[PDB]
Order: C-alpha cells, then structure tokens, then sequence
C-alpha cells in the first residue's frame, strides 16, 4: 500500500465525508497523513515533510492555488523519489480539475490521488520565479471573475516565442497550460499538459480579433503595466518570460485524461 500525505486548504476543511472517506481507506489499510494549510509558504512545508516520510503521492486538496502551491513545491524538490502530485478538487471553482476530469464523485477522486497512474506533466514558469499549472490571463487594468479584474482597456504589448511576434494594443493575454480559466470557459481550447508548449490567445479590441501561438515560451513586454492572474496568484509588471517546464511532475491523471496528447 502506498503511503500519501494530504495537503488540506484552510478553507475546505470541514467536509465530513472527506473526514469519514480518510477513515475508511486508512483502515483498509492506507496511510494518509492530513496537514492542514494557514497560509503562503505551508504547502512547501508539509511537502517537505512528505518527502522524509517517503510518501508515494502529495495530494492537492483544494482549488487551482493550492495545486499551485503544492506543484511548486514539488517541482522545486532536489533529490530522487520526489512524490507524485495528486488532487482533490476542493476550491470553489476547480478549473484545472475539471479538465483533466478529476472524479466529481469523493471517494473515487481520493482513489485516483492515491492509486492512479502517474503521469509526467508540464508546470508554465513566470520570470523563473511564480509557477503555473493552468492558466495564465493578462490585462491592463489597476472582465469580472472572468479574471480578478475589473477595468480592462485595450493596451500596448510585444509578445514572442518559437517563429511567433506580435506587436499591437490588447485586451486580454490567455497563456494555457490548461484550457479553461475561471469560470470555465475555454481560452486556449487545444492545449495539452504535456505537448511542452504553452498556448497563446492574444484578444485585441473589445478570426482577426484572436491571435494564436503555440511555443515552450514566451516574452511579453509592455510600457505600462500588465496585471497576470496566474492561477488566481497576481503578478504585475512590464515584463515577463513564460517557460514550460517540460515533464516538470507526475501526476496521477484519469485514463482517458483530455489534456493529454
């Protein structure tokens, strides 16, 4: 039986089921230790302490950031026997979840985080620095939860990758690792976790109004500032360089998963 430990967030904590499924499975025999998250830097804590253990999986439990925290942590391990990623979808919105069709269904989401196949997927860098593992959508503001934002005026950007330049004003920038941002809509409908490209949708004005890139990365600039939700994490600046960090984790993933080529 292979060990896992389970990264709680703060908020989802309270969910008798998830309570009761842990008793069940850890009496058939399963070890999962629970850790539970308060804030920043946490996650990275309890994966370090999964790895002293020897734990097969760390299991995200929680929204988009949470898989964040948890990815980054992982893929910032030194060493050999680095722990799957597993999720349970527990935000309040679980984009990357659904996507990858994680189990709506508890106890067969917890099943596939600890005994799936592991998979190796890619992790989209920011200014080698903030990681993410979904969605990167960027703005010139200060629209809705269509991406934490709430003024979006058309502004100047450069964009490049692979054989890819733009130049123009703009309203939105999606780079996808995944395809849907929050709330659920696809911005870059074709990506896949492991094809080592990141998708780019540059949406000018308020097809000739989308523009499209595929390429393992990407600079942007801009004169003024542009406002990146990365997997609701905010980053403001002038400049970013986006890099796929290709095969970055495994992750347990469902067979048919659609993000995979």
């Amino acid at each position: 039986f292979p060990a896992s430990l389970l990264i709680l967030n703060g908020k989802s904590t309270d969910n008798l089921p998830l309570r009761e499924a842990i008793m069940l499975l850890r009496e058939e025999g399963m070890t999962i230790h629970v850790r539970v998250t308060w804030e920043k830097g946490d996650a990275a804590r309890y994966v370090e302490e999964a790895r002293k253990f020897g734990v097969a999986t760390v299991i995200a439990g929680g929204g988009d950031g949470t898989i964040n925290e948890v990815s980054t942590a992982l893929i910032q391990c030194e060493g050999d026997d680095i722990p799957a990623l597993g999720i349970l979808p527990l935000g309040t919105a679980n984009d990357f979840a659904t996507s990858v069709g994680i189990p709506e269904a508890l106890d067969k989401a917890l099943k596939l985080a600890i005994a799936g196949d592991a998979i190796a997927i890619d992790m989209a860098q920011v200014n080698k620095q903030t990681c993410f593992i979904n969605m990167a959508t960027g703005g010139f503001g200060t629209i809705h939860g269509l991406m934490r934002m709430d003024t979006l005026q058309p502004d100047r950007c450069e964009i490049r990758g692979e054989n890819f330049h733009w130049q123009g004003d703009a309203l939105v920038i999606g780079i996808g690792n995944g395809r849907q941002a929050g709330g659920g809509q696809q911005l870059c409908p074709n990506a896949l976790i492991n094809d080592g490209l990141l998708q780019l949708r540059i949406f000018t004005g308020d097809n000739p109004n989308i523009i499209e890139g595929a390429s393992s990365w990407f600079d942007i600039q801009a004169p003024h500032d542009i406002t990146f939700n990365l997997d609701g994490e905010p980053l403001s600046g002038q400049n970013f360089h986006i890099e796929i960090l290709p095969a970055a984790l495994r992750c347990r993933l469902p067979p048919d998963c659609p993000l995979l080529r």
